[PDB]
């Protein structure tokens, strides 16, 4: 199992601001078998398969469990709201070498099943933060349903 992510969403329509705050993370995968974990989280806000804007949060050292408390803020008009993907994504930090993902979930425009609830739940709720968990799931699926 890839572990499980908590982030809050939050959307004001006449501002157009969009808040995720990564809370935490629970049961990730180790991706250096007798190494250590190092997690951070990276969100991504996408359209039509192009990053429009990246953040990522702070690392933190030897767990599997990691809590960060970290807010993240996009500027997205009401108009557009609909039709935007906001992706996060857990990683295994590593001084050298590529950073190996460990999952990944999106919300938005074209999600399923928690992830639209998630999204949903924001839009039907003007200012109000909505917590919730999600299953991280392997990146090549993810990034197939992203793409174009």
């Amino acid at each position: 199992k890839l572990g499980d992510i908590c982030f809050s969403l939050r959307y004001v329509p006449t501002a157009g601001k969009l808040t995720v705050v990564i809370l935490e993370a629970k049961n990730l995968k180790k991706m250096d078998v007798g190494g250590l974990s190092d997690p951070f989280v990276k969100i991504h806000l996408m359209q039509n398969g192009k990053r429009l804007k990246k953040k990522k949060t702070t690392i933190k050292k030897n767990t599997l469990n990691p809590y960060y408390n970290e807010s993240f803020s996009f500027e997205v008009p009401f108009e557009q709201i609909q039709k935007v993907q906001v992706v996060v994504t857990v990683l295994d930090y590593d001084k050298i070498g590529k950073n190996d993902a460990i999952g990944k979930v999106f919300v938005g425009y074209n999600s399923t099943g928690a992830e639209l609830r998630h999204w949903s739940d924001m839009l039907a709720n003007p200012r109000r933060p909505i917590a919730q968990w999600h299953t991280l799931q392997v990146e090549e699926e993810v990034d197939a349903m992203l793409a174009v």
